[PDB]
């Protein structure tokens, strides 16, 4: 009812993992999830108000996922929302790009709702989340 109503946004590149996600979250316990069609609809999902979760892929056919996650990190607005980076791609240098970028953390497939929660739990103690 007067919730938070708090909604996540996960932008892949692959629809299955926004199912996925969405799954694995509501195994953890949580509702209310949303997609986009890339990292440019997605800044623009968070402007539909106030986001709770910014969960994406990478290797976007516009934005990149690290281009969006530094858009975000422009401060001064959307600073405060947590980036989550879940994707396929394993790239060293995609890893390093987002820690360097401040993701607020990294996810390769296969994943689980275990390592779902490790980001979340890192970011509750971490920002406040």
């Amino acid at each position: 009812m007067a919730d938070k109503e708090l909604k996540f946004l996960v932008v892949d590149d692959f629809s299955t993992m926004r199912r996925i996600v969405r799954n694995l979250l509501k195994e953890l316990g949580f509702n209310n999830v949303e997609e986009a069609e890339d990292g440019v609809d997605a800044l623009n999902k968070l402007q539909a108000g106030g986001y709770g979760f910014v969960i994406s892929d990478w290797n976007m056919p516009n934005m990149d996922g690290l281009e969006l996650l530094k858009t975000i990190r422009a401060d001064g607005a959307m600073s405060a929302l947590p980036v989550l980076m879940v994707t396929a791609e394993a790239k060293k240098e995609n890893i390093i790009a987002a820690a360097q970028a401040g993701a607020s953390g990294y996810v390769v497939k296969p994943f689980t709702a275990a390592t779902l929660e490790e980001k979340l739990n890192k970011i509750f103690e971490k920002l406040g989340m």
